[PDB]
């Protein structure tokens, strides 16, 4: 919501209250997404300032607050700052910003990240370029300097984060993306490579001094029709773990595939069907394993831009022989979102 | 404060800065409410959206930030999300919402929760229906479908929360309330029952597979006069603990009584006297014990709707033989609230 | 940003998104300020209410959110409530407020706290009167009751905080400040003394039952010129630690000196040079040690009141023989701030 707009500075304060529950068999512990209360809320601000006719400054922060913890010792569980960056935009030169932000490969992966609740499984946070990460400097160019409508590109420097856990760490890295869009049709490619920390290399899963990710996507998006596909691969980048005695690390390689179909009726209903498969390969002591394998069926109903409800059923194709212990049961999310 | 109201959506951003100190003998550790700095602040939003002539959507979030922690390792202590829910309201049918919210029995207990600082002792958070809890679906009806001014009712489903601690856990449960109000007089009843988790049943205090709570209240509230009484009982629901070697659990039964009297002068002063007694019964290895026993004397002075100050003296009737180690000393809160 | 102003109540919601990185040799662990991502964001509110012609009420809260943690187990690291207080201001009598707030000696120390990123080294948080602390009641007087333009003074009661750590604890204490300002020239003095907790006295560094701090400062500030000096001393107040086997405590005495020079060009650039030295004395098992010794060179460029960038190079004069293990390498901060 734009709550402030005076003297060339505007501030959008935004957020939402998601009442949300997951239904899964027994424990949920061997299901796709777990079981129980999942209610949370978001809060954030974007600001933009007109510096002059061509120059623009901006900053943005967004925070997650779980609503399914007690007021006791677990109050903070799942609470995090999702985004925090500032930058500048100049006329037809492009934008530069720095802070915690989405990695370039997410420009690709965003194509199928459209399910009511789930999906976008390959866009892990703090995982190099595939989702939100700390310490990205990002340059982006719009319509190729104003010369070429619908063509964009970005380049990114991700600095190293030697965190406590191998899972959240990364070395210095470089990435980019290009996308073209014409009359509801778009295509995208993105690639990034980065060094692994010593602590990542120390883990029993994953071997090698460079993590790599790339993804391509192709989409149809107009006339109330949404269709999109993603195919990606990774090397040494996808976090994996055993379920029982935690040995963790990274997948030596993965193959990712995301298919999405959705239709937007004028009265507000939007059915959605989607299929997602992700498989690891050359995992040590395992060989090949599926990490994600499912079909999805569900629907969102928009009352208006502020209020919605949705159902998301995950038909989980993993099965309980899975060598990594990936849970095999299904999951339904029912939810109700107010947002401003 | 209503900071946004455009195009059928309105957003109230609200909060407060409470400067607050507790005075108690020596340590405070054997007093009613402790001793030292107690300063905190709240932040929150309510939103409401006109979907059509009869249908309304809303969401709400509210957070607590302690102001009496350092900027070091204890920064987060006492910090929690208090409320997070969304729902819908239809014309004369009622409202439905889901998320973290107040339990129905709090519709009763709210009658005496009016002291400057203390009181409302029986409305524990994360304690089934008596205060704030995660995972309530709540339906409410206003003036009985518009047919009956002043008569309300609600029904609630509380889903299970198998938390880490017995104290914060609960099984699935069902509750309700009815209230009638006529010319400053009101009466209320509320009841809820729920299953206990296995981890609640594992504790040395508390015996039984169902927690129960109910409460009734009767009040006078007009012409600057506030008077209200509450009588309630619980089974297996009231959290209790030893002071010295923590054995915890729940009270096999309790009897609760809350009496409140207050007067609102036109210049802004509002004296308040109140008495509260809560006693446990059939506690294992104890028998009967008082949990709460005190008289209260105090006053709030309202400068206006945004600014106030108050004193709350607790004359603590517990005494230092108390078999559970409930502290026996008195406590005074002096405070200063700005709120927007 | 003033987002609300209706009916005698106004609320300024404010904050910022700092994209920020530190450059230092190797680890950073033996540098002045470390090494890596340092991005963070602030959020806060000030409110003010016209109670009548002379009486004014206010409250304020401000929070820090790090943007350089993951979304995993370290999400909360460095997150804290910085300020939370409320009070009242009466006509020409002065203001009284209570909560978490700046200690009086910070009225002095604020003179040299002007570097782009660093500086203000002696204004530790939760350190009696030198920075932010919990439980201050503060009275302040403006222009000496309206009688004397440019002359101010304050008096402060800091109540005890028996925290878990000696570092964050304090006894009851009393402080004050006076300042005079005439045509861009100002001078300030401030002093505070307080009792130490038993847990502070238990530490191997620091000896004595009273912590003391005082500081004086003298400044020039007009015609785009900023110049200011600070000289201060402490007894039993400055937190010190070994680097390798943590023995901690307080410095038996310190001598502080801060010099600052800055120039504000009309186009927006503001170079800054500054020098800071702080040395401990009578430290047990050490004798004398420098805690801070450096020169600073840097610059901020203001695009406007909302958007800036800066560089701050610390030429670190500590050297790697330092008996306490204070890091000896240099540090450069490059940053980009959006603020509203
Ligand atoms: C198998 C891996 C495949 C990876 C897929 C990466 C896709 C990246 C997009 C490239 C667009 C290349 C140029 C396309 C745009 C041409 C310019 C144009 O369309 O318009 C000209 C007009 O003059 C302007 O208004
Ligand atoms: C000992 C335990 C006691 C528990 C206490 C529970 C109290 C619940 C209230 C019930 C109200 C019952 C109906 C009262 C309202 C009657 C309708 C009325 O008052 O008004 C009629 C008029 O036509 C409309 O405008
Ligand atoms: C070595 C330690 C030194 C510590 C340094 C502490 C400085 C504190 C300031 C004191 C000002 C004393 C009074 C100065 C103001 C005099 C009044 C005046 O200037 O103006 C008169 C006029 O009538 C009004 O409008
Ligand atoms: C007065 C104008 C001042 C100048 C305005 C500057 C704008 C700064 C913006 C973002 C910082 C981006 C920093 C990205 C740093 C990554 C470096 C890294 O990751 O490690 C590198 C290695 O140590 C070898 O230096
Ligand atoms: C302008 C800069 C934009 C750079 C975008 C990277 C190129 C498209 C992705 C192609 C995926 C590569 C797949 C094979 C990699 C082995
Ligand atoms: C059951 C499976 C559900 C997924 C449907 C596949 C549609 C995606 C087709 C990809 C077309 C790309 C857009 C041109
Ligand atoms: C397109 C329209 C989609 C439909 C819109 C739905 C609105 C959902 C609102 C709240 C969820 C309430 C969930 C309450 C669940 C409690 C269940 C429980 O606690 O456990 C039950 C047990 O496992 C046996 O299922
Ligand atoms: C319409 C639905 C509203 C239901 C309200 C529950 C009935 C009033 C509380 C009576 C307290 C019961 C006390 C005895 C229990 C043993
Ligand atoms: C000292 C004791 C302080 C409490 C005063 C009792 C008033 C409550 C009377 C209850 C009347 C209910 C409203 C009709
Ligand atoms: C109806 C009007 C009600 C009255 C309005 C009151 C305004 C209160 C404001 C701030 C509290 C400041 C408290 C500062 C307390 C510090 C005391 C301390 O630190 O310890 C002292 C020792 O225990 C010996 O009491
Ligand atoms: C009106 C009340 C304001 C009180 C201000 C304290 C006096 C100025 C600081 C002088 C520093 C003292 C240095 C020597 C201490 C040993
Ligand atoms: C290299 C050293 C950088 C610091 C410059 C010293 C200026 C401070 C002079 C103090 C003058 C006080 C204001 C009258």
């Amino acid at each position: 919501a734009e709550i402030y707009n005076k003297d060339g500075n505007k501030v959008d304060l935004y957020g939402k209250a998601v009442g949300l529950h997951y239904f899964s068999k027994g424990n949920g512990e061997n299901s796709y997404g777990g079981n129980g209360d999942m209610t949370y809320a978001r809060l954030g601000f974007k600001g933009e300032t007109q510096i002059n006719s061509d120059l623009t400054g901006y900053g943005q922060w967004e925070y997650n607050f779980q609503g399914n913890n007690s007021e006791g010792a677990d109050a903070q569980t799942g609470n995090k700052t999702r985004l925090a960056f500032a930058g500048l935009k100049y006329a037809d030169v492009g934008s530069f910003d720095y802070g915690r932000n989405y990695g370039v490969v997410y420009d690709a992966l965003g194509y199928t990240d459209m399910l009511p609740e789930f999906g976008g499984d390959t866009a892990y946070s703090d995982d190099f370029f595939v989702g939100r990460v700390g310490g990205v400097a990002t340059y982006r160019n719009s319509n190729f300097f104003g010369l070429v409508d619908g063509l964009n590109f970005a380049v990114q420097y991700l600095g190293k984060n030697e965190r406590d856990t191998a899972r959240r760490s990364n070395g210095d890295g470089v990435g980019g993306s290009i996308s073209y869009e014409y009359e509801g049709f778009g295509i995208v490619g993105a690639y990034g490579a980065a060094d692994r920390t010593n602590l990542q290399e120390a883990q029993p899963l994953g071997n090698g001094k460079k993590a790599e990710q790339w993804a391509t996507g192709l989409k149809y998006d107009a006339n109330n029709i949404y269709l999109a596909a993603n195919y990606g691969e990774t090397r040494n980048a996808t976090p994996i773990t055993n379920k029982f005695t935690n040995t963790s690390g990274f997948a030596n390689k993965t193959q990712d595939v995301l298919l999405v179909a959705q239709y937007q009726f004028d009265f507000g209903l939007r059915p959605s069907i989607a299929y997602t498969k992700s498989k690891a390969k050359d995992v040590e002591g395992i060989g090949d394993v599926d990490l994600v394998n499912y079909f999805e069926v569900g629907a969102t109903y928009y009352f208006n831009k502020n209020m919605s409800t949705y159902v998301d059923y995950i038909i989980n194709q993993i099965d309980s022989d899975n060598k990594l212990g990936v849970g095999s049961d299904d999951t339904v999310a029912v939810g109700i979102v107010y947002q401003f």
